[PDB]
C-alpha cells in the first residue's frame, strides 16, 4: 500500500462548522495535514506551478485514469477537466501528512470504492434551527437557498445515521468540545504524522 | 385576473451579481417593488407577525393548497412545512408593487406552470472565469464546491439559450451597463407601480 497517516473525510451540512474546526485544527498542527493537488487539462495561469496549484495533463491521460477508477471527484465545463486523484491523496499521504478531504455525501461513497483507508467524520449542527441561525448570521442565502440548504441538511443528518458510514459523528453544539473531539478522533494519525 | 404591475423573475448562476442588481434596484425605487411572503406551518417565534414574516397556517390548509397548485416552491423539514403561494405573489401585485421572485431553474419552471405572467430575467456572468474570479474572492467555496458550482453555472448559462424561457437575458459585464438594462426592461412595469 501507501505508508503514512490515513486520510481524513470531513462531510456535513454547509454552516455547521466544519471549517472553523479545520482551520484551527491546521492552526495548532502545522506540518501536520495536507491537501491533495488537483488535476485539471485547463492551461496554467500566472503564478501557478505543476504539482503544487494543479497537476496539469491532457484530456487523454486524464480520461484514461478516470477510467481506471483513480478520481474519487471530477467535472468538466468549458472544455476543460477538473478532478482529485486518489494518487494525488496518497502523494500527500506518502509525505507523512494526513490528507484532508472535505467532501459532500457523494463524494464520501466515491472514496468508499476506493483502496483508501480513511478515517470517515461527519461534523453536525445541534439542530436545522442553529443551522438557520448560523446560515442567516452570514447573510449569504436568499429564503429559497436558506429553506433548499434546512431541508438539504436534515438529509444530511439522517444519511449520518446510516450503520458504518462515518466512523465518528461530531455535534457541534460547543465549537471547544467540538473541536476536542476531532482531535482526539485523529490522535493516532497525528502522532504517526509527527514521526519523521 | 389580479390587476397590476407584472412579477418580475430573477434567475442566473450564484456570484454573476444578481443580488447586487437587484439591491441597487431597491434603493433606487422605494415603494416599488415587494417580496412575497412565504406560507409555514411551524411556529410563530419572538418579534414575528403574521402577514408580514410570514402565513401561518395548519398542515391540512398547506397540504389542502399545495395540492390545488398554489405553491411554485415548498419543502418540509422538521415536521414543518414552507412554501411561496402564487395567491401571496398576487397579494403584493395588488398593492401596486412588482412581486421580485429570486428563484433557480427549478423555481423558473414551476411559476411557467401558474397563472403568472411574470417577466422572465436571467442574469449570466460573462464567462466562467469571470465567475471563477467572482466565487473565490467572496472566499465561501471549497475546492470541490467551487468546481461544482462553475460546473452548475455552465448548464444554467446553456439552458438560458432555451427559446421562449427568459424575455430577457443580461451578461453582467460591465455593473451600470446590467443595471441600466434591468431597469429598462422592467421600465413599463415601473410605471404601473407608480401610479397610485
Ligand atoms: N461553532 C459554531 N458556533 C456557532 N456558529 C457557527 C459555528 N461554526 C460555524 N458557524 C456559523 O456557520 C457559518 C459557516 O460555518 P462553517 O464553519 O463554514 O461550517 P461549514 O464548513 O460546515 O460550512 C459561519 O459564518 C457561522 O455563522
Ligand atoms: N458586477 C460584478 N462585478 C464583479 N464581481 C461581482 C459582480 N457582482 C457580483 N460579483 C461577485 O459575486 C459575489 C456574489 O455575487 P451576487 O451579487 O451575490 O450575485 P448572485 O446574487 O447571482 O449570487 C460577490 O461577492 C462578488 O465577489
Amino acid at each position: 500500500h501507501m505508508s503514512g497517516p490515513r486520510p481524513v473525510v470531513l462531510s456535513g451540512p454547509s454552516g455547521a462548522g466544519k471549517s472553523t474546526l479545520l482551520k484551527r485544527l491546521l492552526q495548532e498542527h502545522s506540518g501536520i495535514f495536507g491537501f491533495s493537488v488537483s488535476h485539471t487539462t485547463r492551461n496554467p495561469r500566472p503564478g501557478e506551478e505543476n504539482g503544487k496549484d494543479y497537476y496539469f495533463v491532457t484530456r487523454e491521460v486524464m480520461q484514461r485514469d478516470i477510467a481506471a477508477g483513480d478520481f474519487i471527484e471530477h467535472a468538466e465545463f468549458s472544455g476543460n477537466l477538473y478532478g482529485t486523484s486518489k494518487v494525488a491523496v496518497q502523494a500527500v499521504q506518502a509525505m507523512n501528512r494526513i490528507c484532508v478531504l472535505d467532501v459532500d455525501l457523494q463524494g464520501v461513497r466515491n472514496i468508499k470504492a476506493t483502496d483508501l483507508r480513511p478515517i470517515y467524520i461527519s461534523v453536525q449542527p445541534p439542530s436545522l434551527h442553529v443551522l438557520e441561525q448560523r446560515l442567516r448570521q452570514r447573510n449569504t442565502e436568499t429564503e429559497e437557498s436558506l429553506v433548499k440548504r434546512l431541508a438539504a441538511a436534515q438529509a444530511d443528518m439522517e444519511s449520518s445515521k446510516e450503520p458504518g458510514l462515518f466512523d465518528v459523528v461530531i455535534i457541534n453544539d460547543s465549537l471547544d468540545q467540538a473541536y476536542a473531539e476531532l482531535k482526539e478522533a485523529l490522535s493516532e494519525e497525528i502522532k504517526k504524522a509527527q514521526r519523521t
